[PDB]
């Protein structure tokens, strides 16, 4: 399924290349434009630990996820991820845990060392 697809044709977008974050383009956004750090930006998204055990969608507000770009308000793999994004893509992220909760987890939802999987649909961005 998805999480296999992206171990196997994802994309390294980390600095490193560690295959920390790995992406694949489910659906091309458009024009060029990509978030900067400290804008404000609109998505819609679906996650889950690597093995299905939990998930969490956007979809139960039935709204928009908000939040900035580099300010600290999500794991570094939002960070890296969504900036890499044009408006109105659909990606599909696969992250170790080095770029999420790392070996602390934070519980009650993610275990130590947890792989998880986004599919993330960046709906629109704003400056500051
Ligand atoms: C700067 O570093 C951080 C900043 C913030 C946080 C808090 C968690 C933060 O969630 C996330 O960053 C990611 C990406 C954005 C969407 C939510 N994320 C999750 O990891 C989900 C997971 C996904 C796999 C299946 C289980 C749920 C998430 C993790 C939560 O806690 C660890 C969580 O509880 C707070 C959560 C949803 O709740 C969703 C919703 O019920 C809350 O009302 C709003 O939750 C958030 C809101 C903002 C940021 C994050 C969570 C953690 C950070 O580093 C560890």
């Amino acid at each position: 399924g998805a999480p296999a697809t992206v171990t196997e044709q994802g994309e390294d977008i980390t600095s490193k290349k560690d295959r920390g974050v790995l992406k694949i383009v489910k659906r091309v956004g458009n024009g060029e434009e990509t978030p900067m750090i400290g804008d404000k930006v609109y998505v819609h998204y679906k996650g889950k630990l690597s093995n299905g055990k939990k998930f969490d969608s956007s979809h139960d507000r039935n709204e928009p996820f908000v939040f900035s770009l580099g300010k600290g308000q999500v794991i570094k793999a939002w960070d890296i991820g969504v900036a890499t994004m044009k408006k109105g893509e659909i990606a599909h992220l696969l992250i170790k845990p080095e770029y999420a909760y790392g070996s602390a987890g934070s519980l009650p939802k993610i275990p130590s060392n947890a792989t998880l999987f986004f599919e993330i649909e960046l709906l629109d961005f704003k400056g500051e």
